């Protein structure tokens, strides 16, 4: 089974690009990180800083979660984002994704030891 650790990194870093370079970045970046193998992934934010500054924000702003929860963490900073999400067409075994770049606060859940990022809340 994979770690709640792993799976975030999985699902949500990518440190290797500034910014999503075209229209067609979500398409690749789903298929690429598994989250089209048996179903579409609705939706799926990356994050476009190092996995350091991302596992950072679980020091910093404490926030409530949105099902109130109360290890969620909001980023001082903003951070270069992408967010992928299902068009009307998108069909599996044929997804098809809109992506939309953004520079936003991230908010992440965090748990364990050493105390890291396990969900991605949403960005602000
Ligand atoms: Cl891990
Ligand atoms: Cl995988
Ligand atoms: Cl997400």
């Amino acid at each position: 089974k994979e770690t709640a650790a792993a799976k975030f990194e999985r699902q949500h870093m990518d440190s290797s690009t500034s910014a999503a370079s075209s229209s067609n970045y979500c398409n690749q970046m789903m298929k690429s990180r598994n989250l089209t193998k048996d179903r579409c992934k609705p939706v799926n934010t990356f994050v476009h800083e190092s996995l350091a500054d991302v596992q950072a924000v679980c020091s910093q702003k404490n926030v409530a979660c949105k099902n109130g929860q109360t290890n969620c963490y909001q980023s001082y900073s903003t951070m270069s984002i992408t967010d992928c999400r299902e068009t009307g067409s998108s069909k599996y075994p044929n997804c098809a994704y809109k992506t939309t770049q953004a520079n936003k606060h991230i908010i992440a859940a965090c748990e364990g030891n050493p105390y890291v990022p396990v969900h991605f809340d949403a960005s602000v």
